[PDB]
């Protein structure tokens, strides 16, 4: 299972993350669906940016192959406790941080809790601001097992249908169903929903004192999170750059791959 | 004075133009302030552009170093019919646009009437759609020659005020008077200003038709035209791309070079 990586234990938790590449440190946070960990976010992502950086692709706890410890108490303080506890663990002072959606609004949390940590910030159909709950959010959260379910959250995350295959379904299906996965992702996202949007936010007065370079990236067609969110984060961060991507979803790595891969080299490349 | 380059007569016009580079032929369409030019608009962007395509940059009718016509009819279509005036005096079959305000309007009218002759396309802070005129616009069309006239014009083009200086005030009121140019621009665009915002837009209805692979550029704190604008073109072109600049103005290609030049040539290299 190329999901499954390296070990170390960070922030008191056994986490199971991938390591490539050299030189400046950069650190990539995936999304919160069923299934998900950093593998199966960032494949098409690490081997290009890895040619110039040093990547570190972490499962949060909660997620993919990190342990879920017993009567863990899940926050957004929490999963960033985690995300420090990762770069203490490697010796990673500083690092610029790619958070993707769940993860976007991480890398915002972590960013202000932490300011002297963070570096540039990439925030793709990013978490951090208080957006009316989606039927594809809840969608997403509200997954039970099958095939059939799988196939139309991956069709609610991609602009282009045709890339929803039925093997990729039944792959990220059996993903979904491995020991304890299902049982602590039904759990994490209760409803009512809108808690979990508004607990990852952080206040436009919080964002307001972001001095981070920061690169805002959203699919126009996005069905989980709306371009409207995107668009007030590139509002309220001052060093920030928007850059929407038409004829695509809320898997812009995947959906966008070299464009997108290109634009956040280049961006990391000015520091 | 290198704002004059060479010149060639297109729809029967005495055209001033540069032309610089070889390859795939890229047509860059200035602005609409007073003593505008090809050359002032794209002095920062030729060099880095013609390292790798044909860059063609003409001074359109009734601005800068082209002829202004006894009695011309001055009108979007009439420009239209200059810019393919100039790709057929030049035997540009078909060629990438880069329409800068004003330009964008004429870029987007000529892709809609010419479809075979425009590939990609560049729109920056573009003209294209009805938006309310802003004081911003209001002041640039309205414009009296002054230095003190020009710097608050400079102001409102820019976000970082520091790169308005007394030399660079002087130098663009010296360029807004020169013989017959003050004359021909204060009969250009007379009040109501906002009929000419919406001449030179297009219909939602006809916009949503162009197929061209297409990259909208605006600046966060453009004062000319509204970032709402841009967002709309963004919504109706379907192969589009948006970029905001944070920290920007209505110049974009001068206040953000290197960010711009890159994210264009890129986007051209694609093709």
């Amino acid at each position: 299972n190329l999901e499954i990586g390296k070990s170390i234990l960070a922030a008191g938790v056994l986490t199971n993350y991938h390591d490539v590449g050299e030189g400046q440190p950069v650190i990539l946070i995936h999304g919160s669906g069923p299934g998900v960990s950093a593998y199966a976010n960032w494949r098409l992502t690490i081997p290009a940016l890895s040619k110039f950086y040093r990547v570190i692709a972490p499962d949060m706890v909660g997620f993919g192959f990190t342990d879920r410890p017993e009567n863990y108490n899940y926050s957004k303080d929490s999963w960033v406790d985690h995300i420090i506890g990762i770069m203490d663990a490697l010796e990673i002072e500083k690092a610029h941080i790619v958070g993707n959606a769940f993860g976007g609004g991480l890398a915002i949390a972590t960013a202000l809790r932490y300011s002297e940590r963070v570096d540039r910030m990439v925030l793709m159909g990013a978490a951090g601001t208080r957006f009316d709950v989606t039927e594809g959010l809840n969608a997403v959260w509200g997954y039970t097992p099958s095939i059939e379910n799988m196939r139309n959250l991956l069709d609610i995350f991609a602009y282009d249908r045709s890339l929803v295959t039925d093997e990729l379904a039944r792959l990220r299906y059996e993903a979904s169903i491995q020991p304890g996965f299902q049982e602590s992702f039904s759990s994490m996202f209760p409803e009512p929903r809108q808690r979990w949007i508004d607990a990852l936010a952080s206040s436009d007065e919080d964002i307001k004192t972001l001095p981070n370079e920061t690169l805002i990236i959203h699919g126009r067609e996005d069905q989980v999170v709306p371009l409207s969110s995107s668009l007030r984060l590139g509002e309220l961060i001052d060093r920030a750059q928007l850059h929407v991507f038409g004829r695509c979803g809320h898997w812009t790595q995947i959906e966008q791959t070299d464009r997108f891969n290109r634009l956040v080299v280049e961006f990391f490349n000015e520091a």
